[PDB]
This record gives C-alpha cells, sequence and structure tokens, in this order.
C-alpha cells in the first residue's frame, strides 16, 4: 500500500498493540474506496496460530449495525414501518406500559429505559416475555436514549416476523450474501471453527457466551476482509445491486435523534465532520456510553449525509472491534483485536489514522 | 399500441370529451414502463390548430410535485432539511408565530391555516414579507391541514436559496435537464409558443395569469411526452443516474402525514392500493379538496410505498390536468386538458382505464 497508509498505520497500531498488550490484530484501512489490511500477533497464542484475512473475530456491538441495516431492508421492503406500535408484531405483549411504544423506540434506544442487558436467567421465550411484560419504564418514550441490547435485541426479533424467516435465515440472505459476505456468521460452522481467534481476557481465553437476544444485539463474527466490504457497502450503497438493501443501508444511516454533538441512526451513530476528537474520544468513555441522555427528535429524520463520521464500538469479554468511516471522502478504518481494551484508546487510533490520510 | 390499451381509452374518454365539452385533449398511458399516446380535440378552436403530442398545455396544481421532487432534491444535497425552522432561511421572519413553523409544515399545508391563495394585491418581494409577517396562525402548526398555494409555494421559493440559484434555474437545471424534460417550461419561450394551447373557460380562450409564487405553486408547461417522462421517472427512481435527483423522488413519496385514508408527500398524495374508487374519486371534489382537515403525523415517516396509488389533480383558469401511477405494476396515466372540468370525472376515469390493466 502507500508509503503514507503503511506509515501511519504501524507508528499508531503498533505502538498501540503494545501498550494494550492486545494477543491480535487485523486492521483494514479503506482508502478511496480501496482496502488495505494489516496483520499482527496470534488468533491463538497457545497454539501460536496467526492473525489472517480468514480470522474470525467477535465483533460485540458492531453487530447492531447489521441488525439496523437488516431493520432498514424490511422497511423498503415494505414488511415493517417505524411508527408501527411493539405489540403489532408481538401481540402478547400485553401489558398497559408498552402502549405508545414503537419500533423506532426499540431501535434507538429511546422506549424509556430498557436495561444495557436482558438478565441471565432469562431464558425459554416464555422467560423473555414475562421480562418484557414486568418492565416499568423509568421514562416516557422518546425523552432519553439509554444504550441498550434490550432495546435493539426486540427490534431486530420483531423486525423478521413478517419475513417468516428466523432472525439468523433472513441476515444470511438479506444481507450477508448479496454483499458476498462468504465469512460472516452468527453461529460459526464447523468448517468455519479453525479460523474462530480466541477472546483473551485475564490471560484465558473465551468466547462470547449464549443468551436472550445474543444473535439480534452482538451475535455477528466476521473477517477484516468481510468487515471490509461491510464498509465499503457502506460508504456506497448506491453501488449496491439489491434495492431494498441499498435503501437499507440509507435508512439506517439517516438522522432519528440528536443528543449532544451525536445523531442516532439505526444500530449506527453518526457525527457531523469535521468532528471535535475530543468529543468522540471522551464521548465512546463507557461511563458517557453508557449514561441515559435527554434526546432531540429529527422531524423529519434527516436522510443519510455524507458529511458524517459515521462509526460504532463493539465487545465481548475478549474482543474489542471498532469501525468508523467519513462516506464523503471514501474513507473507513475496521480494527478487530481478540482483546478488550478502552474504547478511548480505539477512536484516539482510528481519529489519528484517518485525520491524517485526508 | 395493443388493442387492449387501445379499446379502454377509447371506451373512457371518448364520452367524458363529449360529456364535458372538452375541446382538446392528450392522455398517455404507462403500461409496463412504456407510454402510448393519444390525442384529441383542438389546441386552438379559431386556427384549428390541433393537440398533439408537442403541445403544451398547463399543469396547475401538478406543478406542485416538481416543486416537491425540486425540495426533496435539495435535502439529498444537504442544502436544506425540512426540521429546520422557516426562519433559518428567511432571517427577516421575525413575526413571533413563525417560532415552531418548518420546511415541512410549509411543504405539507401544516404550518397552521396559511391561506390557498396569495392575495393579487401581493407584487413586491417586500409586499410577501409583508403578507406572511402580518399572518396570523389559526392553528397550531402540525395540527390541521389546508391545501394552500401560499404554503408549498413559500416552500420553494426557500428551498432554492442556498443552492444561489433562481427558483426556474435551479428547476431547469436540477430537475428538467437531468430527465429529459426539454418541452417543459415556467415561461416557455417565443420559439415555443406557437405549442402553446389555448385554456377555455367559459368559452373564452385564456392562460394563466402571473401571480406571487405562481412558478413555485402553479407554474409549469409541459406535453404529453414529457409528462409521460415524469412518471415513469417517478414510477422507477433508481433508475434515474443523478443520485440526489433519484433521491429527491423517493422523499416526495414518503408518508409525512395521514388525513382519512390518504397520505400526503412533498407535492405527492397517496393512498394505498388496491384502493376504493369512491375513496378517491369524491375525496377529489374541489370541495373536500380544499377544506381543513385534521392530520395524524407520520413517525417517523414511511418511505415511498410500492403499493400505492400516487396522484394529483392540477386545473387553472382553462386547464385540467391529472396524474397517477401504481409503481408496485408499473402503471400510470396522464390526461391533460384546456378546460377545467369535474375532478371526480377526472378520477374516474383514470381508474376505470388503470383498474382495466390489472
Ligand atoms: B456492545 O459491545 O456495546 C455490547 C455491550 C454489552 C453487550 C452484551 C452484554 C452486556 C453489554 S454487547
Ligand atoms: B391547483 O390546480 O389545485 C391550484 C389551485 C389554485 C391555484 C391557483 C390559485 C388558487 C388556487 S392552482
Amino acid at each position: 500500500a502507500p508509503q503514507q497508509i503503511n506509515d501511519i498505520v504501524h507508528r499508531t497500531i503498533t505502538p498501540l498493540i503494545e501498550q494494550q498488550k492486545i494477543p491480535g490484530m487485523a486492521v483494514a484501512v479503506i482508502y478511496q474506496g480501496k482496502p488495505y489490511y494489516f496483520t499482527w500477533g496470534y488468533a491463538d497464542i497457545a497454539k501460536k496460530q496467526p492473525v489472517t484475512q480468514q480470522t474470525l473475530f467477535e465483533l460485540g456491538s458492531v453487530s447492531k449495525t447489521f441488525t439496523g441495516v437488516l431493520g432498514g431492508d424490511a422497511i423498503a421492503r415494505g414488511e415493517i414501518k417505524l411508527s408501527d406500535p411493539t405489540t403489532k408484531y408481538w401481540p402478547e405483549l400485553t401489558a398497559k406500559q408498552w402502549n405508545g411504544i414503537t419500533l423506532l423506540h426499540l431501535a434507538t434506544y429511546t422506549a424509556g429505559g430498557l436495561p444495557l442487558q436482558v438478565p441471565d436467567e432469562v431464558k425459554s421465550s416464555s422467560d423473555l416475555l414475562r421480562f418484557y411484560q414486568n418492565w416499568q419504564p423509568a421514562w416516557a418514550p422518546g425523552t432519553q436514549r439509554l444504550y441498550a441490547n434490550s432495546s435493539i435485541g426486540l427490534f431486530g426479533a420483531l423486525a423478521v416476523k413478517p419475513s417468516g424467516l428466523s432472525f439468523e435465515q433472513a441476515m444470511q440472505t438479506r444481507v450477508f450474501q448479496p454483499l458476498k459476505l462468504n465469512h460472516t456468521w452468527i453461529n460459526v460452522p464447523p468448517a468455519e471453527e479453525k479460523n474462530y481467534a480466541w477472546g483473551y481476557r485475564e490471560g484465558k481465553a473465551v468466547h462470547v457466551s449464549p443468551g436472550a437476544l445474543d444473535a439480534e444485539a452482538y451475535g455477528v463474527k466476521s473477517t477484516i476482509e468481510d468487515m471490509a466490504r461491510w464498509v465499503q457497502s457502506n460508504l456506497k450503497p448506491l453501488d449496491i445491486n439489491e434495492k431494498t438493501l441499498q435503501q437499507g443501508i440509507q435508512l439506517a444511516q439517516s438522522r432519528y435523534w440528536q443528543t449532544g454533538d451525536m445523531y442516532q441512526g439505526l444500530g449506527w451513530e453518526m457525527l457531523d465532520w469535521p468532528v471535535n476528537p475530543d468529543s468522540i474520544i471522551n464521548g465512546s468513555d463507557n461511563k458517557i456510553a453508557l449514561a441515559a441522555r435527554p434526546v432531540k427528535a429529527i422531524t423529519p429524520p434527516t436522510p443519510a449525509v455524507r458529511a458524517s463520521w459515521v462509526h460504532k464500538t463493539g465487545a465481548t469479554g475478549g474482543f474489542g472491534s471498532y469501525v468508523a468511516f467519513i462516506p464523503e471522502k471514501e474513507l473507513g478504518i475496521v480494527m478487530l483485536a481478540n482483546k478488550n481494551y478502552p474504547n478511548p484508546a480505539r477512536v484516539d487510533a482510528a481519529w489519528q489514522i484517518l485525520n491524517a490520510l485526508q
């Protein structure tokens, strides 16, 4: 790749891998619409297996971007409406507090305080219904944003209801295949187990644990090659053949709510570019990222803005991921590590690199 | 054209012209994407000039659809947001009532009672400011719909402001040229006057008179061939090369408000397909079409629904037009006459014709 790209990346990431003590890392820089890959360390320290272009990484919450786009596609297909009441897709969700909660609230974390996590005890479908039936809101819908798996996860599950397909099958056929993401999985199959990296937390090797709505909120595993494609597709959706997916990617980057200098899309979060580095860096700290924040409705939603810094952090017990891109500059980056390290460290590194290239 | 199309068309239009005493008429049916033309009578009864595929007709309010799409292209360009307050584009608009009135309210007739017509006495730019400064809302914005030229017209004037172009130039440059609408004009040039049909009001030959915001609200003149191209462009916008125009068209067919079983877009009006003929035919009568009706906001707006009956009526002193199409079926029709006759009569004819073709 151009000396330029090589230079910043080495100077930025290599030291970061050292300071954070990251076992393995794959980085893809999309420059002028083209990807360049960088690789470091092991995918498995025990077997001294290295990180390659085919190593599978748990994306954590970056999965939410897939869920948001699957949702956008279902809307363009005419199968769902964001203005539709929740109970319209789950008739048993009868409790009165669910009355004015629509799919939009579920998708953007503005339903009124649904919890970040679905309790570990909730397992059966029964457990899930009872949990939602008993939930008491902390705020009226549409007033506060509270980042949560239990909100977007339910959105994913109801969004695929009309299609009659399971969440995984709707995702593979409607999103993975058309984009040719031939190595992205919710449930990695036998054949891919050997490329599936171990996550590392406290020197021990881990893989994400099953849980309710895990697939809908954080269950995707992928490679830097597919992820790079994922970023190219999101950078230039008009280049996408399938009509509903092209429109879905756009709906996913529309601005529905604003809080501070951030805008909430479906899965994706956006900021006007140029961006204030302190802002995105500090804002990514979990003290802030996980707190409730009042939101201002954007009426009507602003369609996908080219001059945006679009991004999403993800993490699981032993994995730390990050994606960011600026459509207007055909610039984007993907960072996958088999170690969960500080969000501010990822965002800073990404900002150094991208700011350097335009 | 196929005898099927030819037969339905003549069976339906012939008695209509007879019944209504329409001097001349042009009709185009878009079947499976291809257009088919039909013409009858005179463009100029005095000089016995026949109506042809080159005859120019005044579109009347059908012009609001062009204005809506021009607005949408400007949103797609990032030059304006429908969520912005009117005063962000007209600072001199100091009156307090203008506080929470957005571009969306203006584009959809929900500002709070803006009048149907701008008074004839309003001629100067200053005259327009005064008129708007002294206007007193009847209702809160976003609560009632009142069809108005003073509302959508102001929207068109403000939407082109950032661009630095005049309304006619932005329209030619951003909508007409790209779609190859080469015989569509706001001001018909001397070279084209010979094709400009006369309108007929109680036996007298008339052309539309100038008025404040006429260009923006009812100023376009076109031919049956360009209108067919206009219909095809709106039926399949994803076939448009221009990125922002293709987006603009989709934004104009999105659903922002609902009233009865009608949905309001930017210029365009829609109903779910299949549709009750009487649901349209009746709702069309100028008495029912311009009255005060409360609206329900669609939050967030539903993207262009393929299964809809999309249409718009238009009339000037001597002209009556109608446009209707069903994307899902790639079917549409355009009817241009140099006589302003009953709206229900147009809708009835259009329905007979399209219903007969699937
Ligand atoms: B994402 O990586 O921000 C996630 C946050 C949590 C997940 C699962 C369980 C609890 C928090 S995925
Ligand atoms: B459209 O054809 O419905 C129109 C309605 C009016 C126009 C001009 C002046 C007053 C009403 S165009």
